[PDB]
C-alpha cells in the first residue's frame, strides 16, 4: 500500500537532519533528537504525508513522475508530517492533553516536561534543513519555504484564536458563534491539513498558474473545516482505544462544533446548566455536558450536517478545471467521510 | 546609534500585520502587536546594533545609502526579534520571575503556557519582514537560510543547557559540556548571526572571511555567556531586569564548573547537597562556597585575560573583517554588569 510506502523512507530522512546540519558534531544532541522524532511520529495514519503524495501523483503528467520525484514528494509529505508532530507537541501543552497515538504525551514524560518545547523547535527547525537539502538549487525552493513559514503564521493565528482566555468570561459564551468557529478552523486547522499538502504537491508538478492555486486553496479550505467538525465531534463521542487520545475539549472549555451547536438548541434552563457545568475537570460536569448533548440531538444533528457538507465538497470537487484533478478531491473528501478516528 | 534604530520599529511592526493574513484577523493583529512590543521593549538593543555595526563598519563607505542603513537597522529588528522569541521560552524552562525589569511573558495570568504559541507567531514574523524587504534581491535565500541555523543552533544548545546532572553526580559539570552548550545556544545567535548579516548585506561572500569572522564571533560568544552567568548570581536586580535562577536550576554554569574544580572533598559534599534546591538557605549556602573559593576574584581574572586574548585575535584579523569592528564590540562588552 501507499502508507507503507510513505513510511519506507522516514529511516533516510533522520539521516538527512543529521548530516545536513550542525547536528553531525553534537551526538548526544543528534541521538536526542532521533528519539524525539520517532516518538512523536510513530503510529497513525500519516494522512497529511499521504495527501502530499497523493496530490503530486494525481496532477503531475504520469510521463513526468520518476523514481526520484515520488521521493521527493515523500519527502515533502514528511515535511508536513513533522510540522504536525511539532503542532501538537506544543497543542498536548496548552490542552492539558494526557495522550496521543495511545502513548503519553511528550510533554507528560517525566524525563521531558517543560523542556519538550525546545524540542518542537529542533524539530521544526529539522523541516528547513530537509528543504535546503534537496531544494536549494530549484527554481521552487523559496516557493516551499515561504509555505512552510506561512503555514506556521496561519496555524499560530489560529490556535490563538482557539486558545485565547477572552474567549469566554466566566457564564459569557457570547463570543461561541459560528463566525468564531469558521475562523478558527480556517486557520489552525484547514491550512496545514489540506491547503499546504496540496499545494506542495502542485508545487512539485509545476503549477504555478495564480488561479489554479486560488482555486485549489479554496477547495482545501472548505474541507479543512469539515475534517476539524469531524475531529471535535470525535473529542466527546470517539472510542480512546482507536482515537489514541482523551479528549478534552469540555474540561477546557473550547469553542468547539459542538459547543457551538448546543448554544443554538439550548433552552434558557440548559444555557445554565450548560454555563455551570463546561470547562470543568469535575466528571459530574463533563457528564452533564455530555448528557446534554445528547438531550439536544447533536449526535443526529452532526451525521446529517457530515452528510450535507459531504455532499456539498463533491460538488464542488466536481466543478474544479481537470487541471486541479478533480478526482483527487472527491478521492480526499471520501477518504474522511464517516470517520471514527 | 540606539534611538535611530528604535525609531524604525513602527515600520516593523506594520509591515508584519499588511505582508501577512493578520489583516484578516484584527484580534490575532492586535494581539502580536502587544506581544512585540512587550518583548521587544528596552534593554539595550545589542544583538540589533551589532547588525547596523558590523554593516556600516564592512561596508566601503562609499556604498553605505539611507536605503542600505535601512535595511540593516531592518535586519537588525529581526535579530531582536529573534531573541524574544529565544527568551520567552527560556524564561519557560528555567522558571525565570522577571525579565527587563516586569514579569516574563508566560508569567502574565492571560498567557501561562500560551506563551509557547506567541513564540511561534514572533518567529514567524521574522519571515515576513525579510519577505518585505528583501524577496526580490540576491541575499534573500542566505538570509532566511541565516535565521533557521539560528533556531536550529541555538536549540541544540539550549538541550545540552536543560537536559535532566544525577542528583549529586556532577560528572558532567565539565568544561567540555560547557563549552559546547555556550558555542550553541549563545555564541551564534548573539554574535555570529549579526556579524553574518551584516557580512550579507556588504557583499561579503568569500568563505575564508566568513570563516574567520565566525571563529572571533564564537570566541566573543563563549565570554559574552559567561558575563551572563557571572551576572546570573552577582548581578543587581534593578540593573539587569532578571531574578537569577542558575543556582536553584542546577545549571552548569560557568560559577559551578569553577566552584568544582576548587572544591575540598567537603566543600563538594556541601555543593551537591545544597546546589540545584529552591530553599533560599540552601542558595545562599552555594553562593557563600562560590565566595569562599573566590569565584569573583577568579573571574575578574578571567574576565581580562579573556578580554586580553580577544583583543589579540581580533587585531590579527584580515582588513577585509575590519579589526576595529571587533575591538568595539569587545569594548561594549568588557566590564559589563548587565
Ligand atoms: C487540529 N489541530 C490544529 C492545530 C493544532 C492542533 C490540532 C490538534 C487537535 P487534537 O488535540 O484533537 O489532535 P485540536 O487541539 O482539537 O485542534
Ligand atoms: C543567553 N541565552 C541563550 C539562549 C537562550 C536563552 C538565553 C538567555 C539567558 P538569561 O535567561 O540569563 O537571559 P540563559 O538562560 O542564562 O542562557
Ligand atoms: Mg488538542
Ligand atoms: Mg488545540
Ligand atoms: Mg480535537
Ligand atoms: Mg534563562
Ligand atoms: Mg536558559
Ligand atoms: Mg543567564
Amino acid at each position: 500500500t501507499k502508507k507503507e510506502s510513505f513510511e519506507d523512507v522516514l529511516p533516510s530522512i533522520l539521516n538527512t537532519i543529521t548530516t545536513n546540519s550542525e547536528l553531525t558534531e553534537v551526538p548526544e544532541v543528534a541521538n536526542w533528537l532521533k528519539k524525539v522524532l520517532e516518538y512523536n511520529l510513530a503510529g497513525g495514519k500519516k494522512a497529511r504525508g499521504l495527501t502530499t503524495l497523493f496530490a503530486y501523483e494525481m496532477l503531475e503528467k504520469p510521463e513526468n513522475i520518476t523514481e526520484e520525484t515520488i521521493y521527493l514528494a515523500k519527502t515533502l509529505g514528511w515535511c508536513v508530517e513533522i510540522l504536525q508532530g511539532f503542532l501538537v507537541m506544543l497543542d498536548d501543552i496548552m490542552d492539558g492533553s494526557t495522550t496521543r497515538r495511545g502513548v503519553p504525551c511528550w510533554y507528560q514524560l517525566p524525563e521531558v516536561g517543560l523542556a519538550a518545547v525546545n524540542d518542537s523547535s529542533l524539530m521544526f527547525s529539522s523541516i528547513f534543513y530537509v528543504l535546503h537539502a534537496h531544494f536549494a538549487d530549484k527554481k521552487i525552493y523559496t516557493n516551499l519555504v515561504e509555505l512552510f513559514n506561512e503555514s506556521l503564521m496561519h496555524t499560530s493565528i489560529g490556535q490563538h484564536l482557539d486558545v485565547t482566555m477572552e474567549r469566554r468570561q466566566k457564564s459569557d459564551y457570547s463570543l461561541f458563534t459560528i463566525e468564531r468557529y469558521n475562523a478558527i478552523v480556517k486557520y489552525k486547522t484547514a491550512y496545514y491539513t489540506y491547503q499546504l499538502p496540496v499545494c506542495l504537491g502542485m508545487l512539485l508538478a509545476n503549477i504555478s498558474d495564480p488561479v489554479l492555486h486560488q482555486k485549489a486553496e479554496d477547495m482545501c479550505l472548505e474541507i479543512g473545516k469539515f475534517f476539524q467538525i469531524q475531529d471535535d465531534y470525535i473529542d466527546c463521542y470517539g472510542d480512546e482505544s482507536l482515537t489514541g487520545k482523551m479528549g478534552t475539549d469540555i474540561q477546557e472549555a473550547k469553542c468547539s462544533w459542538l459547543a457551538v451547536m448546543a448554544l443554538q438548541r439550548c433552552s434558557a434552563s440548559q444555557k445554565i446548566v450548560f454555563t455551570t457545568c463546561y470547562g470543568s475537570k469535575e466528571p459530574a460536569h463533563i457528564e452533564r455536558i455530555k448528557e446534554l448533548y445528547k438531550q439536544l440531538q447533536l449526535p443526529e444533528l452532526y451525521a446529517q450536517e457530515e452528510t450535507r457538507m459531504y455532499e456539498s465538497l463533491i460538488k464542488q470537487a466536481h466543478g474544479l478545471p481537470s487541471e486541479l484533478s478533480p478526482a483527487l478531491f472527491v478521492r480526499l473528501i471520501h477518504m474522511i467521510y464517516k470517520r471514527n478516528h
